[PDB]
């Protein structure tokens, strides 16, 4: 892996349950069958999307989680473990859903004026989660929710091994900027999502409250604004997106835009923790979207990440870290293209966003966007997950893989591993004063035979003579490795004569030693 490490010892495999309830798509007994054997091919447990649109369709206060209690039943009957998703976002009009479950529809009916919904730079109203300004309204809802079912569900906290919250559409903490009904599905730019007379006031409120006077906001922003009505969200967005956002008024707008998301994930980790906390005390998490369209277009950069809510990813991770939320991002299996027309560099996207979160000390997961039918993109995924620290990893979706022995034995081998802790000693190395030495192997958890990024690192041992590293490895998985020389230069001075092997890696810890 990245910086001379090896995979991740708390690394997981997780299955995405389907979007449709159990009995729309198998029954309870096949799907507790279905469940060991997802846990003999490597799965740790079982994600599952909750619906709001389930769990509080008829009105206020009026819960129904029955549905999650017999899921939950089975799960336990299997001797499986359960990862809830609170979804309080549309099941439906997303990429891959199969589904049609929109939020309660009493909701929307909770004020008068257009704060609950998203209102796009043309017009498009949104209604497919609620939109993060309105912070009164989603405390109490999102308080009640999480709180009811924690209570619910407290006789199953054994099964419970994770709660994730969703921060926006598709179970994403962003704007619903990218839809085909506002023309901006990928691989277009996104539209901004500050259009209702709520998110423009909220915004010129803002603006005033960190200047104190229009006078001073036209000083800052260098402006001539004429009333503090003329404080907007941009009013050409693909103007905005190829130079108004190095103004100074951009970098205000976009701190502003991204900020709300940023206050919604601090919001809803500390309703979350007040309700989980006690009852379960088990991590919890929200998701990032991989909006990888874009990225390098020259005209409008990140065309399609600022409209969602992405303009400073490490900012947005701090906001991940203080609220106390694990943070998942949702598109490893994909390599760079960053061609026209789609500007495509999720691999790109995907090292930048889990070396920050590394840097920070947030726990990091991954899923793959779009369903897997190729080994390739397992290898791809494996590549990611186990060379830049990811503590588990979740495949979207269930049938994909419990409906193809084939598949599910390329997933169990590539990615449903259990990490061990594994001693590895090379003796007789001719190193000179400098050289480091490091290990490289066939497998992505031991850097596919990269020598300049992924390698893991050994170290000397004075009193043997010899150098060796605790390395995490795969268990009961062959592997192919060789140790080699890098100089001070950080250039490869040689390698090992005989190319290693362990042929599996033993589950239980214990050492290697070869000969240089
Ligand atoms: O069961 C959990 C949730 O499952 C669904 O949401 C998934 C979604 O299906 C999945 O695609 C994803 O990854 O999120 C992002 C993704 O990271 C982005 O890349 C993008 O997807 C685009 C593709 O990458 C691109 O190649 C092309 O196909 O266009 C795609 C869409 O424009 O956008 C999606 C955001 O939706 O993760 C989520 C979360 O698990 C289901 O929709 C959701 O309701 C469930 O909660
Ligand atoms: O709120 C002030 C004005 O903001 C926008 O205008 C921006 C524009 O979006 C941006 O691309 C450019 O670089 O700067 C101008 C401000 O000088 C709205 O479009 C205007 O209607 C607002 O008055
Ligand atoms: O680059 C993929 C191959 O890497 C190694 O091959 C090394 C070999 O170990 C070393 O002794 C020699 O000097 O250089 C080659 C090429 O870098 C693995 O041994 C191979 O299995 C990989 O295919
Ligand atoms: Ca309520």
């Amino acid at each position: 892996a990245v910086n001379g490490k090896g995979m991740n010892p708390d690394y997981k495999a997780y299955l995405m349950a389907p979007l449709k309830k159990i009995p729309e798509v198998t029954n309870w007994e096949t799907f507790e069958n279905d469940l060991r054997w997802a846990k003999q091919n490597g799965f740790y447990a079982i994600t599952v999307d909750f619906w709001w649109g389930d769990m509080e369709k008829n009105g206020d206060q009026q819960f129904d989680f029955s549905y999650a209690q017999r899921f939950a039943q089975s799960v336990k009957n299997a001797g499986m473990k359960m990862i809830p998703i609170i979804s309080t976002h549309q099941c439906g009009g997303n990429v891959g859903d199969d589904c049609n479950v929109p939020i309660p529809s009493w909701v929307w009916n909770q004020k008068s004026d257009d704060s609950l919904y998203f209102k796009s730079e043309t017009g498009t109203v949104n209604k497919e989660t609620l939109n993060p300004l309105a912070s009164d309204v989603i405390r109490k809802e999102y308080g009640e929710l999480y709180t009811a079912f924690a209570a619910a569900m407290k006789p199953y906290k054994d099964v419970i091994a994770k709660i994730y919250l969703s921060g926006g559409p598709a179970g994403e903490l962003r704007y619903p900027s990218y839809t085909t009904s506002d023309g901006t599905g990928y691989p277009s730019r996104g539209k901004f999502q500050a259009y209702t007379e709520f998110a423009k006031s909220k915004f010129r409120l803002w603006v005033l409250n960190k200047y104190g006077s229009l006078n001073e906001v036209n000083k800052a922003w260098g402006t001539k604004l004429i009333s503090e009505l003329a404080i907007l969200p941009p009013s050409d967005g693909e103007q905005f997106l190829m130079n108004g956002y190095l103004s100074m008024y951009g970098k205000d707008y976009l701190e502003w835009y991204q900020g709300i998301l940023e206050n919604h994930t601090k919001l809803i980790g500390e309703l979350a923790h007040n309700a989980f906390d006690t009852t379960f005390q088990v991590p919890i998490g929200a998701k990032i979207a991989g909006v990888h369209w874009q990225y390098n277009n020259p005209t409008i950069p990140h065309g399609a990440e600022k409209p969602a809510g992405y303009n400073d990813y490490s900012h947005l991770l701090d906001a991940f870290k203080s609220a106390k939320l694990d943070v998942t991002f949702t598109c490893l299996e994909m390599t760079d293209k960053g061609s026209y027309p789609e500007y495509s560099m999720p691999k790109t996207l995907v090292q930048n966003i889990a070396t920050l979160a590394n840097e920070k000390g947030i726990v990091l997961n991954g899923e793959n966007a779009l369903s897997i039918g190729n080994e390739e993109e397992y290898k791809r995924v494996a590549e990611m997950a186990f060379n830049y620290n990811f503590a588990g990893f979740t495949l979207l979706r269930y049938q994909d893989v419990m409906y193809n022995n084939s598949l599910m034995g390329k997933f169990k081998d590539l990615l449903g591993v259990t990490p061990v802790m594994q001693t590895i000693v090379v003796k007789n190395v001719p190193t000179t004063i400098g050289d480091t030495v490091y290990i490289t192997g066939n497998r992505a958890e031991l850097g596919s035979w990269d020598t300049k990024q992924y390698p893991i690192q050994l170290y000397y041992d004075s009193h043997s003579n010899d150098w060796r590293g605790n390395v995490v490895l795969p268990a009961e998985r062959n592997i192919e490795f060789k140790a080699f020389i890098k100089s001070k230069d950080g250039t490869v001075k040689s390698w090992q004569t005989i190319q290693q092997s362990w042929n599996p890696v033993p589950l239980k810890t214990t050492s290697h030693t070869s000969s240089w």
